[PDB]
């Protein structure tokens, strides 16, 4: 927690930044967020994949058409003010752009407008299990929109999940062949090759899960994107999760079926250092991916 | 509007009603809420169907093992002592549970508890249009529980058909029947029977849905809960949706397909005539809906 | 074949029937066709269930939207004209309304027309057989609209029957599920009760198959209407399809396993009796099946 | 219109090109058929892809077993026959092989043959909506065919479109992926990528999206055929369709929203640019796409 | 155990009834299985609708074209006198019918023959778990059916359920309705009225099963065979499962979530007391469903 | 025949190896199996990707949780002595894994014991037709494991073509597309590309399958393992299976249509020589798939 959180404009104090109980976003999951790191490197405090984020969150409202005054210029600076403000050099920033008080009708009225607010604080395998409920199916809610009221879905996988034991529950789409985690992507290693499910088996272009498929590239390994069946967890030699908070969790067990010698990712390490060598300047920024705060 | 929103147990003047901006629902879509008419009738103010509405307000939150404080008559009084503080006779009642404050991770914190919050306020055919999205597919997110998070895809199906000048979208569940419209149940008349969809074609469990069946049974209709094709909709005698807040409506043109005679419902009209008749004292209460507020 | 084919509105020899080669309907399917009995009765020349079939005509093309200007009382005028003009006691009847010489777009010009035409001419078991090509998804092509480029479907599924010795392939739907024959519906007799595959089976509101639950009725047949899997044509106990070519025809063996006892159908039997007693006057015709030709 | 059509063979008065009223086709919507257009170029009159088009019109008939007496090489003379005689430049084609005046049963009379007919006559973006009909799933009607029947479903996704304002609708298949618009095919650019869904997305395979291919991999652009979610569409940065008679078209807006910037596709551009300079002279056709009539 | 397995029609004392490493049966899971209980009654020892799984025994073989040398009789006088032969009284009895020492070519030779045995041996609520395993489609292996392959999906859902904690696994069909559990079939009780899934989806038609609905009709209870949703399990007032070794289990938690207050089953008790009074002479066999071992 | 099997680590005479007929596996599907083939080289007797059978027979069970006692270099040895020792050179090794007498309760008690076996004994196109049963969907019945319950589904799909007069039954998964054919994988041949379904198309990651990719990718083919159309199998150029026990079989009709000129394979040719030609000394085994049986 901290003090200070940009809101729709202005910096307010961690306390008076609230918002009335008949917000549409609080009755209809109309909102619209993302999750950025901000890691302090060898010349960071640097934020990592800033742009990238802040055109994720404009595009999910894109698909929803929440109109949205910020341009992703505005959007970062503020985001920069936020933690330099709050004093932080690493930290979880959590943009948010929800449909404020307007009516109880779904369909807000025109020329509405949404609040967006801007927070940050700071900052072997793991066994998963696969569980009983499926990810959304196809036109039916955007998976590629980061919309609030899909962490529904996400509440239900992770919940049976620990609930059982495990750590994580992986998701199976409505077709049988895996999509995701509950919350983050999913990646398997089978003879020395990457593979993750492409979007269309539900799951969402995460930001990390691309930053990985590049350092993949970079480090000489081929990368296969295709659906893959239940199976092939029990049958890989690496399996792995990704995502903002995350960033890369082995997965050591699946189902209690051991995932070849219980954790040990020879590709995995490799990426991993790839991933972290960014911060501590082993690794090149070939794509720009730092974004520094004080500059 | 009105001024006092019943807050987790006591009044609060309504401009005081407000929430922190990182409540859970509010990014996760996490809360699960209600409809409730208040009727003045020829005895009324009463609620109708105020208890079926707050055991389901009970179910939705049982499926996502939200804790609940209140019991159920804790629920009906403080919806009955919302109506009165107000002065209101005829009103639109939203029960909201919904996760607070508790922390930033999807799987809320274990012994947290939810925030209730009652508010109210003051309370041919149409011309459908079929919708090109669809409902959520059985497993994913269960369609049975009036969660906050389901809304989007309300949302969807409902601009939609606005945006085209229609006055309600029709939505297909995956399997391509239909489903129900954006966010109320449809029924169609055919020759003289009454037909709707079944749950498990993505279709909320409607109150009043199961109130127009009782009736309709009453009236000596013969009911038919069954998988329906869109093709349906052009061939019908009658099609009309209900909700807490449209009650009955009657659709006369689908996709610009004139529903048998651009709309007279006769059965509609019968069906309309009970359910109002309530109110009236014309039909006699037999299930017990009607329930005052003094009392 | 015969002399004199109605023809939008008048009566012409069989051969000055005739149409451009570049008419919509050779070239996009788009037309909608019947199949109507005429059947020499006690009191016959008797067109079996003659306003059913025209009200079919026009909703296939309410479907389509072709403009159709002729009215049910106008087509049914003609076709008896067509029976007693071509001297004909028992014949099919054909009619068939298509879009005509308009452009070579998909969508015809707009205030276009249909042409119209209406001819006739004289009119165990079988063993099916289950294909492998499965019937039309849901809404993907309207399988209750009678149109001429479903046919494709109906080609696929009879000729790859008779291709290998059966009479009759028996299709499934794109979920396994039983469907109808090629095209004709389909009637299982288990211990004594009905049972036909909807209409969201991808089944046609056939108006035997309407004739015929309502016979099983009047007969004290419980009639079990619902989703058939492929086993129950090898559990069943009697098989039989319907058509207004076919009319009732027992199968009596389903991929060579005999259907009980090798066709017998004691309630097949019953039903067909009922059926034929209609013309013979052993059944009433109490809903008003028979429409005298020379009235 | 242009007089003279060839006709199994002769040339004949197009006011004469007749066929008899109870022609298979016209009832079931059997026959097969194709679009080639001749463009005027630096040589031209020349056909485009004669040969693949009319293998495809073979093709066609024989996933339906329709005996087609004439070689590919008497077709393509007879193409070009019947430009010549009409003293065309610039035109398009369409051969039609369909079933005949053979009998009334939907499996044609075994020894029949078909009627092949071949008629030549001369010849922003635009916002698409995503349309309410689905593509024919996989195993019922084969969508690699051209054939008559398939148009009742371009038909249904076509008018949709132009009855709320578009210029074109585009299908998604029974599984909520990207199939293509009403009778063309879709592609997308991402980031520099080029994109279409494969056949099994319902599509067909198109001989101007064939082209396509080939032309980018020359202009060095890389191509993914791969299974597409409907959210793509307003994510990508350009998306634009093709077919014989639409060559390459761009689309501006999606459902409403933008698709990148209202139209100036770069690569769309380019791809036009190299298209188009095949009939300049400007690209080089190195596979032999132009056949010239007078030869 | 017990000694003598009756065997190709001799009894044979139990450690001689051996098979051949090369059985068709041990390798391609070719064998065909029935569950029948020996009840001491007040008047038993009497078999359980002996005759019903008899048939049934036929019925599986019948749809695998497994060749059956014995009548229904005389596997049932069979049946008989492997009870009394072992002097039993209570016990399990195990027919199966499998494909011996034919080749290792999954198709059997023609005229091959089917070894028959005839083992018999002495023989709150639950907690059940929603499986993250399905059960077979539609048109794939045939569910109608107990073959022995079948059980690899038993297998499956019962070992997570024990693996997990819980006693008994339920199991979604592919569409993600509720089948039935790992091996037996499932009833949920609302407002006093039945319900359980039909075959169609993926349920064998159970012989407990169907007592039970027999039952309840004689109870006055209403049943509903209809499609049900996963969260209908945790609405319901009471669910249970039938299976010949099982009778009928309560359920009182899925998934953790009690079935409405952790079992008092109103329903299912009077079930089980009629379900029992058939061996107590309390319960009127109206059916014939007793076979005493001595006749 | 041949004597000497071997059986839980001992060589027994072919008489001897029996099994109780109350073993888990006969009744209940519970085995697991492999297909290896012992070629008479150039060097040969050689045993065909010996290790890689066997691995996959220890993930067939890893799979369904069978415990394994033996390492693969112990299952590897004994294959070698069932070869010397039988005195063969030429023969089909089947090694089984299968659930013992155990009790007759699906969950095998806890740690119990699977038997092992390992019996070896002496080892145009065709015309193929499309199956009207389907195979096993996503995650029902895991296909990547060799499971001898999976058998049912061959057994329904090759004896359905048997039946007809063909000699393969080629079968469809259950979106549709086409998934291998009773037994073995498929592989289609179109402009000198290759092209096979993968895994999630319901097909098993075959061995004979993976050699041919390789081998083709040594012939400088290009490979596309993508999924298919029914449909496609009437347009390839080229189409044959493969299989332990089939190698590379060509298929020239399919349904009774002609695959390009009954039957002249000239990339099945290439793969043919270059598969046998590893037997032969001709093809460099460059990738170690040849084990003699003595060493
Ligand atoms: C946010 C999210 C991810 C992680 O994405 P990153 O953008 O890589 O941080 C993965 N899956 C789901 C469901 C998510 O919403
Ligand atoms: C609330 C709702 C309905 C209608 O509910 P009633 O209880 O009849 O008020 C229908 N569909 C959706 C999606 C709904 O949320
Ligand atoms: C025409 C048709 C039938 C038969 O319908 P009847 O109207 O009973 O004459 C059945 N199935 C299909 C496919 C048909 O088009
Ligand atoms: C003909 C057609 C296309 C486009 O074909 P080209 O061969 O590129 O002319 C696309 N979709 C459908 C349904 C078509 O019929
Ligand atoms: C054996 C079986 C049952 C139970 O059938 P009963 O005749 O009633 O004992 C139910 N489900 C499955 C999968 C079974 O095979
Ligand atoms: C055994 C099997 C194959 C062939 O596998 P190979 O290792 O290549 O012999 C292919 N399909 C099925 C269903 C099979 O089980």
């Amino acid at each position: 927690k901290a003090d200070y959180i940009w809101f729709n404009g202005e910096m307010v104090r961690w306390e008076d930044a609230k918002v009335h109980v008949m917000s549409h976003a609080l009755h209809y999951g109309t909102s619209v967020f993302e999750g950025i790191r901000c890691y302090d490197s060898h010349k960071g405090p640097v934020v990592f994949r800033h742009r990238e984020h802040m055109q994720r969150l404009h595009d999910s409202a894109k698909i929803y058409r929440f109109p949205v005054s910020q341009s992703i210029d505005e959007l970062m600076e503020a985001c920069r003010d936020v933690i330099r403000k709050n004093n932080l050099t690493s930290a979880y920033i959590r943009p948010l752009i929800f449909v404020g008080d307007v009516g109880m009708g779904v369909n807000p009225p025109a020329g509405y407008s949404t609040d967006v607010i801007i927070a940050a604080f700071p900052w072997q395998g793991i066994d998963a299990m696969v569980s009983s409920w499926n990810r959304a199916a196809p036109n039916t809610i955007p998976t590629a929109a980061k919309a609030g009221g899909n962490y529904l879905s996400s509440l239900l996988v992770g919940s049976e999940a620990r609930r059982h034991g495990y750590q994580e529950g992986i998701a199976l789409d409505v077709n049988g062949y895996i999509s995701e985690g509950a919350g983050e992507n999913l990646f398997e290693v089978k003879d020395g090759v990457l593979f993750t499910p492409p979007f269309t088996s539900s799951a969402l272009p995460g930001i990390t899960r691309d930053a990985i498929i590049k350092l993949a590239k970079e480090l000489g390994i081929e990368v296969r994107e295709q659906v893959l069946s239940r199976e092939s967890l029990y049958l890989a030699d690496e399996v792995f999760m990704s995502g903002t908070a995350a960033e890369i969790t082995p997965v050591r067990s699946v189902d209690g079926i051991q995932v070849g010698e219980g954790r040990c990712g020879p590709v995995t390490k490799r990426i991993q250092q790839a991933f972290f060598g960014l911060f501590t300047g082993e690794t090149e920024d070939k794509w720009g991916w730092l974004d520094q705060v004080n500059q």
